[PDB]
């Protein structure tokens, strides 16, 4: 129950390398969501491990095995889906496909991410959506 999970979140979060800001029991209970994405921010384009829990957005970079790269208040986050064969203009640019883009209206700041498949991207969308009517009721 309740008291297990917040257990495993703080266990996950002790493997994390340079976290920053409140621990992740502050505001969360339960993940939601996780998979390896690629993500592309000013022309850059890496592979991210991303983690959705109630309340929170936070993805890292693998190799402590994790390395914290950012979090997302869900409340600020905004989601913008991208068609197949669109062009990414940062830097040299790319060609986006099973894409999106997450807007953090926190800081004003964009990036592309992008799934293996249409049915990750499909997960993704549908687990966004599922936290965002939890807190909606
Ligand atoms: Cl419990
Ligand atoms: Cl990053
Ligand atoms: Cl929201
Ligand atoms: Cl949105």
């Amino acid at each position: 129950g309740e008291f297990e999970k917040l257990e495993v979140l703080e266990e996950w979060q002790s493997h994390i390398e340079g976290w920053e800001g409140s621990n992740i029991t502050d505001t969360c209970t339960e993940m939601l969501m996780c998979g390896v994405l690629l993500k592309i921010s000013s022309g850059n384009i890496q592979e991210r491990v991303f983690f959705l829990f109630d309340n929170l957005l936070v993805y890292c970079k693998r190799k402590h095995r994790y390395l914290f790269r950012g979090r997302i208040n869900t409340e600020v986050m905004e989601v913008e889906n991208v068609d197949d064969g669109t062009a990414d203009f940062h830097s040299s640019g790319h060609i986006v496909v099973n894409g999106w883009k997450i807007h953090n209206t926190a800081k004003n700041k964009w990036f592309v991410c992008m799934a293996k498949t249409p049915e990750e991207k499909h997960e993704w969308f549908e687990a966004i959506l599922k936290e965002r009517e939890r807190r909606k009721g």
